């Protein structure tokens, strides 16, 4: 087991990171046409998850700390198809704030996106340090979408996530959409796909889903409303343990927000050792809270 100790970017404090947050949030507002006016919020959330979701608790390989998504092996992972859009978005931010590490920038992008899309506050800690190209994890550590509940459950044990954490994290599938050219799946999970809500769970329970083949010859569940669920999403209502939690979140927006916030921060921090005297986690104000 590798140790990665958080090391604060020299001399930086809350105000420095709130500036980076603000720069990301302002660009999110400005660049509003992307993906047929969905905007960049969803892809930034997905980027933060995929740079973290390479982690393996068994040896502390992968994970957000090293910022290794900047390297071509990872950038070109077929599981990461489409995330180049998020990376391109963050490039001018990194150029303006060259002092922030890549892992800190990619994870902060995800936090900023969730909060700006009216999601829960997600406490965030700085101190990821860029690591060399040879620390880049091999492709194939991110999950397949064509599998069942047992696959999902086992997969997430490698990220030290339990059933409640898994179900809560999957609620992010209310955001953005699947794109046939990226993943071989097509369509959004709901109507409000750039505002963070518990719609994923309501739609799983309330829509009439039909198992169909899309134009890439992959099965997905489709509703008459024009929504879709991946087999892995649908597995959350097939498995009785997942189903109970899906119902809980469909019936309690606040509980979903609180549980998502904890699991998402945990996901973004897996593999990182925080010194006892590290700064407390930062809670950034949204543009709206700042009157910006
Ligand atoms: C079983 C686990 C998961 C599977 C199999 C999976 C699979 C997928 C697939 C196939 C796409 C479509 C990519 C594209 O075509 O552009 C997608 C999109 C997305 N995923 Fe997941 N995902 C999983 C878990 C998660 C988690 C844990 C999060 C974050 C907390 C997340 C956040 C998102 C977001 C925000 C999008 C939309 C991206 C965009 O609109 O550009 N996913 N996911
Ligand atoms: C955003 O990715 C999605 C959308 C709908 C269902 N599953 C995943």
């Amino acid at each position: 087991t590798l140790v990665h100790v958080a090391s604060v970017e020299k001399g930086r404090s809350y105000e420095d990171f709130q500036k980076v947050y603000n720069a990301i949030a302002l660009k999110l507002r400005e660049d509003d046409e992307y993906d047929n006016y969905i905007g960049y919020g969803p892809v930034l959330v997905r980027l933060a998850w995929h740079i973290s979701g390479t982690w393996d608790k068994h040896d502390n390989t992968g994970g957000s700390y090293g910022g290794t998504y900047r390297f071509k092996k990872e950038f070109n992972d077929p599981s990461n198809a489409g995330l180049q859009n998020g990376f391109k978005f963050l490039e001018p931010i990194h150029k303006e704030f060259p002092w922030i590490s890549s892992g800190d920038l990619f994870s902060l992008g995800g936090v900023t996106a969730v909060q700006e899309m009216q999601g829960p506050k997600i406490p965030w800690r700085c101190g990821r340090v860029d690591t060399p190209e040879d620390t880049t994890p091999d492709n194939g550590r991110l999950p397949d979408a064509d599998k069942d509940a047992g696959y999902v459950r086992t997969f997430f044990q490698r990220l030290n996530m339990n059933d409640r954490e898994v179900v809560a994290l999957m609620g992010a599938h209310a955001l953005g959409k699947t794109h046939l050219k990226n993943s071989g799946y097509e369509g959004p999970g709901g109507a409000a796909n750039n505002v963070f809500t518990n719609e994923f769970y309501l739609n799983l329970l309330n829509e009439d889903w039909k198992l169909e083949k899309n134009d890439a010859n992959n099965e997905q569940w489709d509703s008459k409303s024009g929504y879709m669920m991946l087999p892995t999403d649908y597995s959350l209502i097939q498995d009785p343990k997942y189903l109970s939690i899906v119902k809980e979140y469909a019936n309690d927006q606040d509980k979903f927000f609180k549980d998502f916030s904890k699991a998402f921060e945990k996901l973004l921090e897996d593999g990182i050792t925080f010194p006892k005297d590290a700064p407390s986690p930062f809670i950034f104000k949204t543009l709206e809270e700042q009157g910006l």
